[PDB]
């Protein structure tokens, strides 16, 4: 899809990855984070989940599909 | 965003790329596929437009986010 472009985490799944959900950063509900990102931004309180993807790409960086508070440490804007 | 995995276009957009959007074939408003996508499919008599994009990659081969029957010639399922 299209997307901001830019200070975005390029991260691609594979067939048994692992991604995490989270509803109160995700911009709709097909949005995710790669490991990293999850564990080095704050979602302690949120609704997230532990997805077990078989294919995406992480959304941490890109404001047209994740809240900028929601991104983690090395992916400001 | 999550997406299906396997058969799918990689393609990654830069800061002044091309790409198309195709009424017709999308699953929601973002979705977009990549030159060589559009014009190996057939896209005739669809709603499609050019976009001139900053960023986000091609969605052909991606069932949750185009229709098959849009896909290219490269990208079967
Ligand atoms: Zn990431
Ligand atoms: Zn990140
Ligand atoms: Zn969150
Ligand atoms: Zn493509
Ligand atoms: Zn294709
Ligand atoms: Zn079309």
């Amino acid at each position: 899809r299209l997307g901001s472009g830019g200070g975005v985490c390029g991260s691609v799944w594979g067939q048994n990855d692992i991604a995490y959900r989270c509803r109160t950063c995700e911009n709709d509900p097909t949005c995710a984070i790669c490991v990293p990102c999850f564990q080095n931004g704050d979602h302690n309180s949120h609704d997230y989940s532990i997805i077990y993807t078989g294919g995406g790409c992480c959304d941490c960086g890109d404001e047209t599909a994740w809240k900028p508070d929601g991104f983690c440490s090395n992916h400001k804007g």
